[PDB]
């Protein structure tokens, strides 16, 4: 697939189909660079992007990255929980008028942890159309934090499972701290129940997967 980088390499776009790519960004962190994926959604109405990332710099340039090469502006963003790879960037997205959507849960969870608060308009199922591009909003329960949502885009079946979902090359949990290690697997069922037919599953660190990431992340809950 079409993959395209910054200068830096730090931001990298990998396209899933003509419409769908994901973003990655690296932050470091103690020497360690770990990187971390969104989406960008491209509509006739404007980009759409599922997740931020790290912090404030890295978000301005990945949508200056992005409103550069597909000629749109970014008009909206999902935020799919309330920690730094996720919502780093929301400082950005207010200022420039760009929409950060939320559920109620992660835009307390961020005012709680003095970040800027998202809109908190997502509900447990949410349903948006961005020009002719569907997205759905799904949050199955508590798992990698209490507040995890997925998203699913219907005309492609495809899934990003955010943080919730772990890539093959993950071997264990990650920072528990914040996660119901219980709740987890039964989030995950949630989720295999609801897309039974799922072609690509996108998780919040490392590479795209399939169906098998879910059943990975029930085993890594053993
Ligand atoms: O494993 C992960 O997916 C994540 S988001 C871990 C994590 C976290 F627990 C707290 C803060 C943070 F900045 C993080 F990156
Ligand atoms: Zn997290
Ligand atoms: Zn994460």
């Amino acid at each position: 697939k079409t993959v395209i980088k910054n200068e830096t390499g730090t931001i990298s776009i990998s396209q899933l189909n003509k419409n769908v790519w994901v973003h990655t960004e690296l932050g470091s962190f103690n020497g360690e660079a770990v990187p971390s994926n969104g989406l960008v959604l491209n509509t006739s109405k404007g980009l759409v992007l599922v997740d931020s990332s790290w912090d404030d710099k890295l978000t301005k340039e990945l949508i200056e990255m992005v409103e550069k090469k597909f000629q749109k502006r970014v008009t909206d963003v999902i935020i799919t929980h309330a920690h730094a790879d996720r919502i780093g960037g929301i400082k950005t997205l207010k200022e420039r008028g760009i929409k950060a959507h939320s559920t109620a849960l992660t835009a307390e969870l961020a005012k709680k942890n003095g970040y800027e608060e998202p809109l908190g308009d997502l509900q447990t199922v949410t349903n948006l159309k961005f020009g002719n591009m569907k997205v759905e909003t799904f949050y199955p329960g508590k798992g990698h934090t209490e507040d995890n949502i997925v998203v699913w885009l219907p005309q492609y079946n495809i899934l990003v499972g955010g943080c919730l979902v772990k890539s093959t090359s993950a071997k264990d949990l990650g920072n528990v701290a914040d996660a119901y290690v219980n709740e987890w697997s039964t989030s995950i069922e949630n989720v295999l129940k609801r897309y039974r037919n799922i072609n690509a599953v996108v998780p919040g660190h490392g590479e795209v997967g399939d169906k098998g990431l879910l059943l990975h992340t029930l085993d890594l809950l053993k």
